[PDB]
């Protein structure tokens, strides 16, 4: 009954074209461990075969056309993806597609464009007169032709770019007659511009086309929902309308979660408000708290985990997580939750009632970057916690955030899930004990630590309390034997 998301990729997976096949072959394992939805990496042609997917060359090429030196994407072919999705749906696993509509990379040809430079710390400030640049803005899709869509892109569909090919120069250029979109993040004055050619969401043909593509994409892959990339760089009212549009055309719920990357609840709440709460956001602040706790050696006040997060104020609109492809070692938003703390963070997201939790492929299977700082495979430490969620994390919750280090929570169980109920303890410092209430209805049951970290059994007293133990820097989750 509890739903669990999985981000089904990490940044450094090998470019062998086998990822979709792997996903298909992992569907039985995912279903058995209680994963009910997967977020798949962008499925369309990037700027090269080894693009992780955020280049977004051709949104209508799902690994079907020979473009950018390849038919397949990094991950495989359209057919392979569709076979994987078909296996996942056969096991009631929903599929959320990644939607990268901020920009387009890898244009087929340059165009001469009149532009001005803007200040990278304040993109509202113009720092040059008009100049002629060669911008990568012409998309003809020579390998695709007009199959699925005859829409061609030119400079006038974009607000700007970060490269002039004539002078070989990396600067933020705003095209003549264009204005950065609003509302976007107010960081750097206006954070519309991120990378590649920035899509102009003031352009009515562009808004129409991206909405149309949205519906096509959903149908083509039989998607159940969306993950929205880089939303702080995309006109908020457009995103709102886009989500409503695809829902209207497909007739389905299309659960949607946006990646709004800011460690600030206020900014996330503004975004929710400006999109009428029609979709969820990732709980970025909670991730940063996990990161802080993991790097402070016991010095973090664990009571802080209850405040300043999306899940603390808008639990129905939070997707909670520990790490992702941007926070993993080496990557652009690097803030990795250290290995020792990572299971404790997973207990917090998986066994508490608030939020829609997500597990990271990189945490399960490890990351394959070229460093000696990669995330090791933690599948065996995470499996028990997933099981706790799937089978035990039901009913009324009681919180025990009453200590700088050792914090815990219980779940009473629900009569709809047989033998459900748990008692969780995590500590960033020394271990110890906490007496916690698990419900009088559990009186006399014998509970054991599903993680195997503690070998002691705890018998629940007549008043519904047990005396629970946790080791130093560890997690224990007690459930009925
Ligand atoms: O697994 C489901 C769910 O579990 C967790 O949610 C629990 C939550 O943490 C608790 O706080 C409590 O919820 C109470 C809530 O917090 C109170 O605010 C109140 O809610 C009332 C609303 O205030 C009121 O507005 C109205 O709500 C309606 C919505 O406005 C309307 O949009 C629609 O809701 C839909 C969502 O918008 C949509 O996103 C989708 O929701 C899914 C979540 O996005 C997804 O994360 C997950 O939710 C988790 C949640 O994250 C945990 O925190 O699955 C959701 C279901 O698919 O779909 C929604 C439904 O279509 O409709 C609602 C009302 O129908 O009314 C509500 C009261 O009904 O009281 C709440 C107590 O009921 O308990 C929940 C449940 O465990
Ligand atoms: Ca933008
Ligand atoms: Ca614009
Ligand atoms: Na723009
Ligand atoms: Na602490």
């Amino acid at each position: 009954l509890n739903g669990t998301l999985m981000q089904y990729f990490e940044w450094y997976m090998p470019n062998d074209g086998q990822h979709w096949k792997r996903l298909q072959n992992d569907s039985a394992y995912l279903a058995e461990h209680g994963i009910t939805a997967v977020w798949i990496p962008p499925a369309y042609k990037g700027t090269s075969q080894d693009d992780v997917g955020y280049g977004a060359y051709d949104l209508y090429d799902l690994g079907e056309f020979h473009q950018k030196g390849t038919v397949r994407t990094k991950y495989g072919t359209k057919g392979e993806l569709q076979s994987a999705i078909n296996s996942l749906h056969s096991r009631d696993i929903n599929v959320y597609g990644d939607v990268v509509i901020n920009h387009k990379g890898g244009a087929d040809a340059t165009e001469y464009v009149t532009a001005v430079e803007v200040d990278p710390a304040d993109r509202n400030r113009v720092t040059s007169g008009e100049q002629r640049i060669k911008a990568w803005t012409h998309f003809q899709f020579p390998g695709r032709g007009s199959t699925y869509s005859d829409f061609k892109w030119y400079w006038y569909h974009f607000d700007g770019t970060d490269w002039d090919e004539s002078r070989k120069l990396n600067r933020i250029y705003k095209f003549q007659g264009k204005a950065w979109d609003w509302e976007v993040s107010n960081e750097n004055g206006n954070y519309d511009y991120l990378m590649y050619a920035d899509i102009d969401y003031d352009h009515p043909d562009v808004t129409a086309e991206i909405k149309r593509w949205g519906t096509w994409y959903a149908n083509e892959l039989q998607l159940d929902g969306f993950r929205l990339d880089a939303v702080k760089h995309i006109k908020f009212s457009f995103l709102r309308d886009w989500v409503n549009h695809v829902r209207e055309k497909t007739g389905k719920e299309m659960f949607t979660v946006a990646e709004y990357w800011q460690n600030d609840l206020g900014a996330l709440e503004n975004y929710l408000n400006k999109t009428n709460f029609n979709h969820s956001v990732f709980d970025v602040p909670l991730h940063y708290q996990f990161h802080a706790a993991s790097t402070q050696g016991g010095g973090y006040d664990m009571r802080k985990l209850l405040n300043g997060t999306v899940v603390s104020k808008h639990p129905v609109k939070a997707v909670t997580f520990v790490d992702n492809h941007d926070t993993q070692p080496g990557q652009s938003l690097e803030s990795t939750v250290q290995t020792w703390f990572k299971p404790l963070a997973y207990a917090f997201i998986l066994t508490r009632e608030a939020g829609y939790p997500q597990i990271f492929y990189g945490d399960m299977y490890g990351t394959k970057g070229a460093s000696q700082r990669e995330i090791p495979a933690l599948k065996h430490k995470i499996e028990p916690i997933l099981k706790a969620r799937k089978q035990y994390a039901y009913g009324a919750q009681h919180d025990y955030f009453d200590h700088h280090n050792i914090v815990g929570w219980t779940r009473e169980g629900d009569s709809s899930v047989a033998n459900s109920g748990l008692a969780a303890l995590i500590t960033d410092g020394p271990g110890g004990t906490k007496r916690m209430y698990v419900g009088r209805q559990n009186a006399g049951e014998t509970w054991h630590d599903i993680t195997g970290n503690r070998s002691d059994s705890v018998v629940i007293n007549a008043e519904g309390w047990g005396e629970f133990h946790v080791n130093g820097g560890s997690v224990s989750i007690y459930v009925q034997r």
